[PDB]
């Protein structure tokens, strides 16, 4: 059996409620596939969101441990398998996710190697062991079937926009994405619909839209129990107040490191959220990462030694990236923290340019506060606020 | 007998020689069609370009009143008499194409029929009995069956971008043309590239592309006969060179005027082109129209009163253009006017809000000047010059 199953028999010699308890948690409408499940090995209820449910309603603790066990042992031929795919992709548990991947592949059961093929290029591309060109025309080779697939593939190229700082293709994408098609997995249309709920957040951020930004990570967390999505729905909500709200802007900082501090990469994560805050307000930062030749980190550094007029500790902060390569978002704020040390114009138009390649409308506010500051004059920053880059 | 039959036979005696002279001119490379031609009625070259040849070589003072009289007689239902109204509609004969297009409608010849249906919706968008949006829905319900008729209906709708300045969707809408596709009728193959080559290079222009403009310009030129497009050419050319050849842009300015002396509507044009020319390079404009209310006329004068340190006389004019409507070209030149009245560069940004709201990259190379003299940064300039509207 199952590690899952083993300690399901377990605690029903103890508790004999829990079957109740277990049958309405899994949405099943009467406890037979729950019996079935136990009692004959390779049995799989027919939605995923069942297992998931009841291993987080009564063993929350170990849903890894369990899921990694379970998963693993699934027929990858089955839907169920398909759907641990996207359980494992969702939750970022690569280990489930890149073995399922490798079986699926070699497998004979063609919906299932579909599944894996796409979901490899989404693993190849988003640790760049392909460029974007390359993901874009394996896609086209796959001659994609399932509509899961057709929705997923444009997933992939959406969270390599956001990961890219490429922000002028990601409205159009999404907006071709139909989730109404997907009709049989309907975990898998669960977790998808989550998934366009936190992207539309991004996207309306980035566009400056941010109450709209705040509503579509409101709907995100409403329709989810996935720690993944609750973690980067708190930190969106929490930047589209970097601006306007601190101390709610750190609420939300705060809210999402209370579900994940034990987490090491959500850890990292919400710190880098709280260190721009607190640069961005020119506070005292007790959020910066001095170990790091990250460029967010670097970035970081230099924003407050600027902040606290550290001028020479900041040209050497701002040494050490020049020699590293950016994409364009990260170039902007290069030249935004450029103009600043320097105080010269034409490095804060600069970031202006880059911002507008981009397709950042939130970011590029701070380019535009300074050259105000400066004195530039009121008719060229609105000039510069209505045209874009294309 | 046709005019041009009575009046050929007429000549034919005292110059014998006449009938291989024209033979050439009509591109035969026998006589028999041109003897055809004149004893039996009702038969028709094979392309019209052999009698519109005859025409402007022995009867050029003649033209209208000779092709008036054999398009207004041809059976409707033929090759030449489509060909004739393209002939009527490149020249701007509209007592004939009016003519032509009724009988055309009414006739039982389908291709005749269709040819007339959309010079007509060409002729009733040119002078606004019907919106843009009527006009597509009208060509849409014809179901254009001809290569020409589908070349044509692209035609008018860029004549109508045209009209109105939005040169945007020309550049895509052009491009769709081919004309290749035109094998059976060379004259209207011949007159449609003329028409092409002419609106590529008014495209090339505003696009600030000068050298492909006169390259295309020079092509028209060597493809024509007809005076509209000849015209054109030659304005598109001295424009081109506003910027750069002060002797070459007035040669091309004189030239149009040359052969449009009889024609009040383009001698103003030539006039308006070489007035602007000349505040251009800020030299003494003797083609000045004091005794006007257009807006492009008054602007001219403060032009040049600007030009030559008559602020009160400048200011009295601007005066005068505060109360009259300006569309957006227009107003992007009222600011460059009052940027250099004022030496304000608050003026100089509003004028490259318009100039950019136009699509036009040519005409903003004077704000842009304007804005280098008092000192902008160089980085901004490259901004605004990168930077689009949509």
């Amino acid at each position: 059996m199952e590690l899952i199953r083993i300690a399901m028999k377990k605690d029903l010699e103890n508790d004999n409620s829990l079957m109740n308890k277990w049958a309405t948690v899994a949405g099943l409408k009467n406890p037979n596939p729950l019996y079935d499940f136990l009692n004959h090995d390779g049995k799989t209820f027919n939605e995923f969101s069942s297992i998931v449910n009841i291993v987080k309603s009564q063993y929350p603790d170990r849903e890894y441990e369990l899921m990694k066990d379970y998963c693993l042992n699934l027929d990858v031929k089955t839907k169920a398998a398909r759907s641990a795919l996207e359980y494992a992709d969702a939750n970022m548990f690569f280990e489930i996710e890149d073995v399922l991947i490798d079986s699926m592949i070699s497998c004979s059961n063609m919906k299932s190697k579909e599944y894996g093929k796409v979901y490899k290029i989404h693993r190849e591309l988003s640790n760049s062991v392909i460029t974007e060109f390359e993901a874009v025309k394996r896609l086209g080779k796959l001659n994609i079937k399932t509509p899961e697939m057709n929705s997923f593939s444009r997933l992939l190229l959406l969270y390599h926009y956001l990961s890219t700082g490429n922000f002028s293709p990601m409205a159009q994408l999404i907006k071709q994405i139909d989730l109404s098609e997907i009709s049989e997995n309907m975990y898998i249309r669960n977790t998808y619909q989550t998934r366009v709920h936190v992207l539309m957040s991004n996207i309306k951020l980035n566009e400056n839209s941010l109450e709209e930004c705040r509503e579509y990570s409101k709907k995100a967390l409403e329709s989810t129990n996935i720690l993944r999505f609750q973690v980067f729905s708190y930190l969106t909500i929490g930047n589209s107040l970097l601006f306007s709200n601190y101390e709610l802007a750190q609420e939300n900082f705060l809210k999402g490191l209370s579900i994940s501090v034990q987490n090491e990469n959500y850890n990292m994560i919400f710190q880098q959220a709280l260190c721009f805050l607190n640069n961005v307000w020119r506070k005292e930062n007790k959020w910066i990462n001095f170990e790091s030749d990250s460029i967010m980190d670097l970035q970081e550094q230099a924003h407050c030694f600027i902040n606290f007029n550290e001028n020479s500790k900041a040209k050497e902060v701002l040494d050490k990236l020049d020699l590293l390569v950016h994409n364009d978002n990260e170039l902007a704020m290069h030249y935004y923290l450029k103009g600043r040390l320097e105080q010269n114009k034409a490095c804060f138009y600069s970031s202006i340019e880059y911002f507008k390649k981009s397709n950042d409308k939130f970011l590029i506010r701070l380019p535009l506060l300074e050259l105000q500051k400066m004195g530039e004059n009121q008719k060229l920053l609105e000039l510069l606020l209505l045209l874009e880059h294309h």
